[PDB]
């Protein structure tokens, strides 16, 4: 109560230095409970300022001014400085009033999205400071709706300035940390709107198998229950609960298969019909809910309702589970509307998530956003995108900034969903991004024509499509460790590069740039290839210091932009000098934990990762070149070492440490060999091919060979051969 | 008919001459102030050039080399000698990359490729230099022609052309440093030798004369209207021309038909980037292609 | 007014401020000793050094308790602080509603520099007179971003000498001077001939001024005023009258490159008028398009 202030008919609680709690009531009384937002309004004391007179007051901390003049909370009455100099004059907050700065947020969902919509706000401003109004309802102690708060406003004030990163932390500490993702959450996803039976999805998973692709999830959409078959009395198909018969004769049996797989299994929810008459489960639910069964009352959706929820999930969800189903793809999209005001979609993923952990360890949902604290109930479902170019130009920008209201989670329909048109360049360039995307989930539409499978493509596009979908399992290890550290830490996966780099213009100017975990940096390529070149292209910011490809070793030296080329087969992925990344050595090998971990160290600094396990914590560190392992537990682990170019250590067991000050820290990367590859495949004149491998091989000095490539008529030719000599320098 | 001017006073003869239109006048008063006083200083420059030209004569008539040499006279296995149509040597110190295309409104400049020959050269009029060999784009307003000399170069120039003489009374010595050089300015009844070695700079004549003899070694007059035969030793001299990258970085910024947000980051960008590699990489993310050919023009002089 | 400013502590002692916490004397034009504190001890030290009258430049919103915009309060408190040390003294701060011409002057502020811009400014400036606020200063040349074209700068100071005011101002770029002799030897002899025009113009000015205060005439008329009943009245946006005896077109378009020449289509009311630079005539009634070189604007006298 030192860090709690009452002032006419307001409320202020100084939680730390950067948040400040403002409420107003009319009846004197101020709000305890927790909220659909907020979880937790403990904080360690802070020191602040107060200047209290007859008829105002102003809060003082090390980043704000805030007062108050007494009477109704107006823009003149309840303002606030920061005391920052990031604008001239855009460091001022008026209650009510929006100001610039605010990097973004989210929003509920892509679903008829094609390329860009609008995002709420997120709490990180370029000025410093962001509002979040909580206009949700109380909670009781168990977490049901209570009704309306006694703060009839009830504002949190952040005042972070740059530092986001804390701003995040803070804002989970009131909301509550994501919790931990199981570790299958992180694996490939099989999805698909298509009438499959039990035969033919057991016949594609053996498919992924022999074609050497891994799966952790088998999703079953809608067609799993009764579409067609239900009478048009009841209205339509989309709802259901009742398997179809002829395409699963034996649900149980199906599961079983599945889980012999080592595959979790989700169905499709579209719960907004509620469950009718001619559902399966509706006699058990007509008798818990004494629904007029002559009349064929529908016990109609309503998770306001107590009782209504408690059928769902007992009566309705439960047979469902029972026959094996992991857990629940919630698919709302009917709106916003209950007689309690709160959104449906809130009330199903917090309740839907809570009802989730009573039968699996970290259960999850997948679910469309609920708005700030929804972070609480992994999975985001983004939904019903439209496939094309502009859609995968917005997506990696969208996941990036939703990090600003904690929302680290985002599925995205690996492909794009619906609509649009046939690329399949665009289906390939979208499955990079997933690989590097919070989750890899491949879902489509009902068109027989937009399956994600890779063998759908040309024998190029299906090879390279196998290659990237491997490499999400190689990755597993590392986004296992990252989720840990989304859950005890409050930092997220994937952040926007203004989180490390909140001082440099360049970190605002790179909308799909972002940092994937703490030792790889990722530019996808999200416009078609010029066919000239045979190559697509991105604007690179690389920050100070030495960066490498991820896959080629191909070096540049920050600071520097630079426009970055490559194949439609190959991804700008970099990592810092010294980084040290995990990956699986044995991606299609089903065991619940790695047997065997690659170290794949980029040479010429210091490095140091921590790989977070189930059980175990296992510390890689490289010092003036040695590199050591050590580990909390022991085990039977093989560790394979990859210094640069070459496997120094395979499957070596236990602790230990290796002296690389004598082993080669080049990549073979080279200038010629890359030269010749690019001038080969570009659909341009022999003429000018030649003349351009002829002279930079000729010209001695690096400057002239820049002045050569300056001539060139084919302006993206020259940035192209540019950002080789840069690499070459 | 500025553009063509400049050409014509590096030509064999300088004649204008027009149609019996009331409208194709070459008078430079014909033309806006602008256009007159460039039309002016290049006319006085063909008259300063006058003793250049008349010993190219003389060596025309007594030895068959031409004042106008296609690059492949001097450079006849140098493939680029054959690329530049309208690039030219003019007498043995000069060469010369006349504009002939209209500017590019948005640059205030035209441009023309420059092949630079193996040696280190200069702009005869502002000194920016250029280290062979390359071939740059190279941008000059419309008052500015290209016109270059190599390191060592000396080139005599008339100080009084507007003075009726018959040869003329004072001679500007115009050297360019960094190498040793010689010139042999023959006359109607004299030849008088200038030698540049190893830093020391000498006149000697046939027969004596009361000429006055005026010496610029770069930017600076070292020696103002001395008679006779000397020596007088540079070494000790300011080698460099004025000629900065940031002065010409400016004004070219400042001439440009371009966004003044574009000027603001240039300016600030090239000041701020220190290392000439990522000065060229932020050229190089230009939306305008021939902004970032004119500012690579200026990074190439200032490496 | 902070606690770092020179006046801080004598501030800090009239509005009793907590200088240990260095309590900031915030912006409060509502309040009597605010607005007291700010003329006496802020504005004041700096009018005895020797500043003759105040550029308000307000740009940060409408918002106080008592409802009334800050920049009413600014316009009406300064102007009537202004009259102290200095007879029939100015502001210069952008307009604040109906009756805050009672405050001159206007200053219309940060302009995107371009012909866009320059096009739009006469009707702007002659349409302002339909609400009384008569005596708009824009920044000639325009403001900001926008991009260098220096025949807009030259048409754009053409303008401005047919303006209420001429003042010249420019953005924080070290590319936007307003100095003629930024310019070619061309463009540099036309403003300075346009910017000695405006002192010559000065008595012409300072007599419509006083017509203004005593009669109630606005400087710059749009054509309806004089010509209410002639529809050709209404589509000439850019063409006005400037006082009683002279009527200008400006060209607020880039040159035709084949012509060389700017062009701009001039409703001639009734009668002979005649070019007050070149004494070309033209008999009215006519709309005309004329053609003007980039140093030349068609500003136009009648008989008599
Ligand atoms: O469960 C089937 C799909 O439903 C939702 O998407 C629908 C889409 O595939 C198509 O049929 O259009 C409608 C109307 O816009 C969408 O509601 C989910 O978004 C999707 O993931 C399911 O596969
Ligand atoms: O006092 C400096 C200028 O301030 C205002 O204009 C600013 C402008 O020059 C630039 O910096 O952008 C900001 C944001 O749009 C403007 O506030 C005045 O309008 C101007 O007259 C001053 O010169």
């Amino acid at each position: 109560n030192n860090n709690i202030i009452k002032f006419d008919k307001a409320r202020f609680t100084v939680l730390t230095e950067h948040l400040i709690r403002i409420e107003y009531s009319e009846t004197g009384e101020f709000e305890e409970r927790m909220t659909q937002m907020v979880q937790n309004r403990e904080f360690s004391e802070v020191n602040f300022d107060i200047i209290e007179k007859e008829e105002t007051i102003e809060i003082i901390t090390s980043t704000v001014h805030l007062y108050y003049n007494g009477g109704e909370f107006t823009n003149a009455s309840l303002f606030a400085d920061v005391k920052f100099n990031f604008s001239v004059y855009s460091n001022r907050w008026y209650f009510g009033e929006k100001s610039d700065g605010n990097l973004k947020g989210t929003t509920r969902t892509l679903d008829m999205i094609d390329g860009e919509c609008p995002l709420e706000d997120g709490i990180m401003s370029k000025n410093g400071f962001a509002v979040l109004a909580d206009k949700g309802k109380v909670l009781t102690e168990v977490g049901d709706i209570a009704g309306n708060s006694v703060s009839t406003i009830d504002l949190y004030l952040f005042a972070y300035g740059r530092d986001y990163r804390q701003a995040l932390k803070d804002f989970y500490q009131l909301t509550g940390n994501t919790p931990k993702l199981p570790r299958f959450a992180l694996g490939n996803w099989w999805s698909r709107y298509y009438d499959y039976s039990d035969k033919s999805y057991l016949a594609l998973m053996d498919k992924f198998t022999d074609k050497k692709v891994p799966l952790s999830v088998s999703v079953i959409d809608m067609d799993w229950h009764k579409v067609s078959e239900v009478p048009s009395r009841f209205g339509s198909g989309w709802t259901g609960y009742s398997w179809n018969k002829k395409l699963f004769p034996n649900p149980e049996n199906f599961i079983d298969e599945l889980h012999q797989r080592k595959l979790k299994v989700t169905l499709n929810d579209h719960p907004a019909d509620g469950i009718r008459a001619f559902e399966d489960p509706y006699p058990q639910v007509a008798q818990t809910l004494d629904l007029n069964t002559e009349l064929e009352e529908a016990a109609k959706f309503d998770f306001d309702n107590l009782k209504f929820r408690k059928a769902y999930f007992e009566e309705v969800h439960g047979p469902l589970e029972k026959e094996g189903v992991d857990f629940w793809w919630i698919d709302w999209q009917q709106g916003a509307i209950s007689k309690s005001g709160v959104d449906p979609l809130w009330l199903l993923n917090h309740y839907q998530y809570q009802n989730a952990q009573k039968k699996h360890k970290n259960n999850i949902i997948l679910s469309r956003y609920a708005g700030p604290g929804s972070h609480r109930y992994p999975l985001g479902f983004s939904g019903a995108s439209v496939i094309s170019w502009a859609s995968l130009d917005f997506q990696p920008y969208f996941t990036s900034t939703a990090s600003n209201i904690g929302y680290t989670w985002w599925s995205h329909d690996i492909g794009g969903h619906m609509q649009g048109y046939k690329d399949a360049e665009l289906s390939l360039r979208w499955l990079q991004f997933g690989v590097f995307s919070p989750i890899n989930r491949l879902h489509s539409s009902k068109s027989e024509f937009t399956s994600k499978e890779p063998w759908h493509f040309d024998a190029v596009i299906e090879q390279s499509m196998i290659d990237f979908l491997q490499l999400r399992h190689q990755l597993i290890p590392y986004l296992y460790s990252a989720n840990l550290i989304t859950a005890s830490e409050g930092r997220a996966l994937v952040e926007p590069l203004y989180y490390e780099y909140p001082m440099e213009e360049e970190a605002y100017q790179h909308r799909n740039q972002y940092l994937f975990g703490e030792q790889l940096m990722v530019a996808p390529i999200t416009e078609k290839m010029n066919s000239l070149l045979q190559m697509g292209s991105v604007e690179v910011w690389f920050p100070e210091g030495t960066w490498y490809d991820f896959f080629s070793g191909q070096p540049y030296d920050g600071k520097v932009s630079l426009k970055v080329y490559r194949e439609i087969t190959e991804m700008p992925v970099f990592a810092k000098a010294g980084a040290i990344i995990p990956l699986d050595k044995n991606p299609l090998k089903k065991e619940e934990i790695p047997s065997e971990i690659i170290w794949k160290i980029f040479p010429g600094a210091d490095g140091e990762y921590l790989l977070l396990e189930e059980d175990n914590e296992t510390k890689a560190e490289f010092v003036n070149g040695i590199f050591t392992v050590t580990s909390k537990k022991e085990s039977s682990r093989k560790h394979t070492i990859i210094y640069g170019e070459h496997e120094i250590v395979s499957a070596k067991r236990g602790e230990f440490s290796i002296d690389l000050n004598g082993k080669e820290e080049n990549f073979d990367w080279n200038f010629s060999t890359a030269l010749f590859r690019r001038l080969d495949i570009a659909e341009i004149s022999y003429e000018q091919k030649d003349e351009i491998l002829q002279q930079l091989s000729l010209i001695e000095e690096h400057e002239k060979q820049v002045a050569f490539i300056k001539t060139n008529e084919n302006q993206e030719l020259q940035n192209s051969l540019f950002e080789l000599l840069y690499s070459g320098k």
